[PDB]
């Protein structure tokens, strides 16, 4: 068999093919070793690890893929991992990416295709057969407070109605023998279904999480689609095609027949454990920090074959918490502006930021149009973006022109730190929900969830007048082409490199 | 031969030896070819280019060099031009660059010594010999206002009382036979000595403009000394040795005795001409955006024999207004703070803002013993440096503690974007001398010359009271050492790059 885009085991045999997996055949240690490998291979932006030989492997569970998501070392195919997600070309742009995400947003779902089984049940584990605490549960990072079976699986919980099924990412750790526990935050859609459940107040909530699911399904859980919207319809026209899901032999949810590992149980409407602290996205881990998270009840596992556990080994640059948390933010606020009728053409969070920052690039024939104002247009923007789950986890908004190619960091710093005067052109939000993982928010001065907000103007007075009037004082802008021509012509000629 | 920190010629020998410079003797057209070469070596970090055949070069009157302070291309010689500058290694860290240029600042001056001849008396034109629009001035921009002689040269003036000598960098280009116009603004040191000739009223300033300087004097003419300060005499303890001067033939100012071009006459305190645009140093033009400027008379150019000029094609990253203006004022600003008794260890501008912001870097362990908190401090940080002219070009400080390396431009920009809260966090500084050259400055919308700076704190809440209280998710900290080790030494063995 089946394509990467749509099956684990394919999306592993493509980045060996490519050449961007390294096979590890050696016993290596999920305590620490591991995720250490994986976190350097990030660091570096080298090929994925695939650990074939886990110090505590058991009757098939389980080998370890890291960096899923991740970065290539060449710029031509820097996010070919992320286009083996969704079968794309690995030379693919993150423009391209980003509109594949976007592409189902105005097309009629593709719902799911029920089949009665699948690799997912060649092996099964009940209530007396697993103990979580004897699984090679990686330490993902030396101070965490519990071993992160749950970094790049989906967690699939529905309604009480039974009209909304979400496919999300959250983290989860091993409490016990048959629990986790683990990060379920509002506005996170996990967290608007377990309130829905706890309100009605009969039952915990029917639960599975799935690990290695279909490439194309991890992106959309990482990927804030709106409110009441099914990801297994959304991927399905995605990737034209309608995914095949098998039931769960203890609940009537559906996990993708290819889930290389399947839980299935319940997430507690009532109880709560310890969790964390975790070494998360920002680039930090504060030690001993322990607060109390959701708390899930394992009553199953089935899996494949072989079964292969993804691992995200996340923190400081470049990881899937950047690469995809940060790009499809920005994707469903592009969009989410062009329906709020904003001029925004593209959207994406400098890495420089640690994906804090979304820069907006504007249309600014558009703009002009409007007849408006720094002040006014910066508070539309910020109230369209900051009052909405998909402007979450951003905290700072950079506008920009039509020279800015917000996909290029370096740009976004230069048009930020040039054009955008502090305070006059900004706008401060402290009346919006804030994301506490950030360490200046949490762990901060102020409010832990509200506030820190801003919109960063960095359009220029005559950008909202008459146009552009400046050229940079660069190669490209401040010489004729004919001569720009004849230097490059000349270049190796004269004795540059 | 005598040693290259102490004569132009010397250093671009050294630059040659070095394999750091392309010669080309092939001819090369001032009017934009030779900045377009130029700013391509800066956005490239390639070698240097020295101009040996210049389209209108006149009876020795000149060759370029381009590019003489900008970046290397390898990481281990990165800063090795400006190495070359001071006689330290070409492996030199900027720590190590910055505390050669500070470490005058509490010597006894060297006065320079006069001498009764030198290279630059090689040849002379006189005020019926030369005409300023018929030597290859450079076009170095498309859209200049000006063929801009004047980028790297070292203005020199002296006190109406005779007691304080300045060298500077301040541009200038041509504005007819015997005419520059040029930037004369406050708080710079050319200014504050206009304006002593302006208020005693009798005369025109003495002046003379002097082209390849010694490098050791270029470095200290870029650099913000205290008002008062003789640079020459900075340099000569800066340097252990005694800079040999010629008297001017027209003044009785003292001019290098090795630079490769003097002009000799006098600055103005009555008349302007127009003046700009140009292409600066934070990668703008404003094309028609011409100002009333300085006038300057010249009565008389000496020039060495085969004759050299220095160019800086200044704009987008990276040339010599980074890392000559950015980090020298970023050395001056350590130094004020720590006079002022603020726990600074280090500054430096990083280049991704554009050297607008500087990172001060704090020893936590003595502010712990301040018994401070977050706005008190910002508050005094920013009122030592925001009044004062070291503070001038420079719109945010950010402070940083003890585990950023603000000499790496990735750590300041992920402290800032994760420990710094937008607005809680800040302070901003409305009331101070802003830097209108910063395009939302003196193009924005807010008054050109004053406010617009603010300082932002990226120190934690805990590192004014009890410690850090985090690790780094990276592989550095989140890993035991035993265990980093062993992953490096397998790093090959397993299959990685
Ligand atoms: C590696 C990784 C780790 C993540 N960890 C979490 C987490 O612990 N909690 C969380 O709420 N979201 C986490 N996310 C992000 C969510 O997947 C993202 O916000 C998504 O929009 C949630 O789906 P929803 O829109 O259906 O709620 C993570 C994503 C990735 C790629
Ligand atoms: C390539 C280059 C161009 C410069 N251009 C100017 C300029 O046009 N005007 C100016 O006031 N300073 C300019 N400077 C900066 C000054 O040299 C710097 O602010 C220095 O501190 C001035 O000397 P002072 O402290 O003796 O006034 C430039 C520096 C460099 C390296
Ligand atoms: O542990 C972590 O890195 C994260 C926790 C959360 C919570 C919400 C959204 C993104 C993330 S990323
Ligand atoms: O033209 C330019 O790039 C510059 C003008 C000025 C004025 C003052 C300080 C630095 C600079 S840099
Ligand atoms: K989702
Ligand atoms: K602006
Ligand atoms: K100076
Ligand atoms: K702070
Ligand atoms: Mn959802
Ligand atoms: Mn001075």
């Amino acid at each position: 068999a089946q394509p990467a885009h749509l099956c684990f085991r394919s999306f592993v045999e493509a980045l060996k093919v490519d050449n961007d997996l390294v096979e590890i055949n050696t016993p290596i240690d999920p305590n620490l070793e591991a995720a250490a490998i994986t976190r350097r291979v990030c660091e570096t932006n080298d090929k994925a690890p695939l650990f074939n030989n886990l110090i505590g492997m058991k009757n098939g569970l389980f080998r370890i893929l890291g960096a899923p998501g991740s970065l290539r070392k060449s710029s031509a195919d820097r996010y070919g991992r992320l286009a083996r997600h969704l079968a794309l070309p690995p030379t693919a742009s993150m423009r391209e990416i980003l509109d594949k995400m976007l592409s189902a947003s105005d097309m009629p779902p593709i719902p799911p295709t029920i089949v009665p089984t699948g690799p997912c049940k060649e092996n099964s584990l009940d209530d007396s057969e697993f103990d979580l605490t004897e699984l090679p549960v990686p330490l993902i990072h030396k101070s965490d407070g519990g071993k992160y079976i749950q970094t790049y699986g989906m967690h699939i919980v529905q309604s009480p109605d039974g009209t909304w099924t979400n496919w999300s990412i959250a983290r989860a750790m091993v409490h016990d023998k048959n629990h986790l526990t683990g990060l379920v935050i509002p506005p996170q859609h996990i967290w608007q279904i377990h309130q829905m459940w706890k309100k009605e107040g009969r039952s915990d909530v029917p639960w599975a999480l799935a690990f290695g699911v279909p490439p194309a399904a991890i992106m959309a859980s990482s990927m804030p689609i709106p409110d009441g919207v099914t990801e297994a319809g959304y991927v399905g026209a995605m990737t034209g095609s309608s995914l095949e899901l098998v039931k769960c032999d203890t609940n009537d949810l559906y996990v993708p027949a290819t889930s290389e590992i399947v839980l299935e149980g319940t997430l507690s409407i009532s109880e709560t454990g310890p969790e964390g602290p975790f070494g998360e996205m920002h680039g930090y881990i504060f030690p001993g920090d322990t607060h109390l998270g959701a708390k899930y009840k394992v009553n199953r596992i089935t899996y494949r074959n072989n079964a292969i556990m993804p691992m995200s080994s996340c923190g400081r640059l470049t990881d899937e918490t950047h690469t995809m948390i940060g790009s499809l933010a920005a994707a469903e606020i592009r969009k989410l502006c062009q329906q709020n009728d904003l001029p925004i053409t593209d959207a994406f969070a400098p890495f420089e930021s640690q994906v804090t920052w979304v820069a907006l690039r504007v249309d600014t024939e558009k703009l002009r149009a409007m007849k408006t104002t720094s002040e006014g247009f910066r508070k539309r923007v910020g109230d369209v973006v900051f009052n909405h789950k998909a402007g979450y986890t951003i905290h700072r908004l950079v506008l920009v022109g039509d020279d800015i190619d917000v996909y290029e960091g370096k740009d976004v710093l230069w048009a930020f730190s040039t054009r955008c005067r502090p305070g006059m052109d900004e706008t401060l939000f402290e009346d919006v929900r804030g994301f506490p993982l950030i360490p200046y928010m949490g762990h901060g001065n102020g409010p832990a969830h509200r506030g820190g907000k801003v919109v960063s103007d960095a359009l220029m007075p005559t950008e909202y007048t008459t146009g552009r009037n400046w050229e940079a004082a660069d190669f490209n802008q401040s010489y004729p082409e004919d001569l720009k021509q004849k230097v490059l012509d000349n270049w190796t000629k004269m004795g540059f490199s």
